[PDB]
DNA sequence: AAAAAAAAAAGGCGCCTATAAAAGGGGTTTCAATGTATCTATAACCAGGCATAAGTACTAAAGGGGGTGGGG
């Protein structure tokens, strides 16, 4: 009955937590938990969240 | 004392030895060199047992440099 618009994420258990914990803090990326892979996010916010993920995953010290 | 059987002995018969010289054939009996199965000393064969040399992996060592993470 209700259609939104947004960017519909499909990545890995792990990359799905580390998404959550760039929103939780920039707020304003997740729109919506969809399953254990999936997530709706803010359109304007995917390339962001691709850039701090490869900075977040290629720039660990622990590496 | 007698008849009887068993025994040793004799006499006789036959053939042997050494003598002799000289013409053709066939017999059995013993001995010659040249070979199978089995023997001998030799030479050569396997498998099994002990000692020495070559190769193994193993542990064994010490010496250092570089990169990443944590702390000040």
């Amino acid at each position: 009955a209700r259609a939104r618009k947004g960017a519909l994420v499909q990545c890995d258990p792990s990359i799905k937590a580390l998404i959550l914990q760039i929103d939780a803090k920039m707020s304003d990326i997740v729109l919506e938990e969809l399953d254990d892979t999936h997530l709706l996010v803010n359109p304007s916010k995917v390339e962001f969240v691709k850039h701090e993920l490869n900075r977040l995953l290629s720039k660990n010290i622990y590496n």
